[PDB]
């Protein structure tokens, strides 16, 4: 009924062989290649980034969606992409990374890019029994994609509860991820959220053609309905047609180094 819903639908009546070619059609790819034999050969001094999420965030931040500061929290943290990136900005002050981690799950690494040493991060943690605690900055970027949509629109409701409890101590800054924005109940939970805690709701063209991610971000700010919709509208129209290059991009450099705190 709704066109995400549509683009679900469609996405799962995809051959393997189409669903390869459609799901990096014109989309945004950092390059890793480099970054992934440095890192399997131990070297921390590079400033390459832990994983591709670096650049996702850079993204949002780069184009003023987000403004990190103060003491962040980096809900569900895996390898610590966005962890180690929030402390490269200048206003952060302290990066907590929370992770599961344990066999199946991304475990954080300890590398030495510019500002490691305000990052604690900590895994065999479950977000979703761990009390919340004030910050100025929250990340949280937890929702595992799954071929069922009822499957997504719970995990995604489970992400937003938890999210909830983290907002009530009133960080001036966030970003979410919303896996699942496309249902009609997802849209009204996300409009109520937004009269809330404010922010709105981005696609980060990093993603692939194959999830429907949004970042819900406190430095955006528009109709819900309307980017949900133009997000599906997009997903839609790359099922189509000719298959788009990928836009080739150089990785975040994070450079090396202590800060001063
Ligand atoms: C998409 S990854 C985050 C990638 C990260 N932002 C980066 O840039 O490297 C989400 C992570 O959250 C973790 N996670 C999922 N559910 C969790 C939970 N209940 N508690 C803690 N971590 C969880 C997963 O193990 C995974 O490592």
């Amino acid at each position: 009924e709704t066109l995400g819903e549509k683009w679900k639908a469609r996405l799962n009546q995809m051959s393997a062989l189409e669903f390869y070619s459609y799901k990096k059609s014109g989309i945004t790819e950092v390059c890793r290649e480099e970054a992934r034999r440095a890192l399997k050969d131990g070297v921390a001094t590079g400033g390459h980034a832990v994983s591709r999420g670096s650049a996702k965030l850079r993204w949002l931040v780069e184009r003023g969606y987000l403004q990190p500061y103060g003491k962040v929290i980096d809900l569900g943290c895996g390898r610590g992409g966005w962890s180690y990136y929030a402390a490269t900005i200048r206003k952060v002050q302290e990066v907590k990374g929370y992770t599961k981690g344990g066999p199946g799950h991304e475990e954080p690494m300890l590398v030495q890019s510019y500002g490691w040493n305000i990052v604690r991060l900590k895994s065999g943690v479950d977000v979703f029994h761990m009390a919340a605690e004030p910050c100025d900055t929250l990340l949280c970027d937890i929702g595992e994609s799954s071929s069922s949509p009822e499957v997504e629109e719970a995990r995604t409701l489970r992400v937003l509860s938890m999210v909830g409890d983290w907002l009530e101590k009133r960080p001036g800054a966030f970003c979410i991820k919303v896996l699942c924005p496309y249902t009609s109940t997802m849209m009204e939970t996300l409009e109520r959220l937004q009269r809330r805690y404010g922010g709105g709701l981005v696609r980060v063209p990093l993603s692939r053609n194959s999830t429907h991610e949004m970042y819900w971000v406190s430095g955006a700010k528009s109709n819900t309905i309307k980017s949900v919709s133009t997000t599906s509208q997009l997903l839609l129209g790359r099922m189509d047609g000719p298959r788009r290059p990928v836009k080739y991009e150089e990785d975040v450099n994070l450079g090396s180094g202590t800060r001063a705190v």
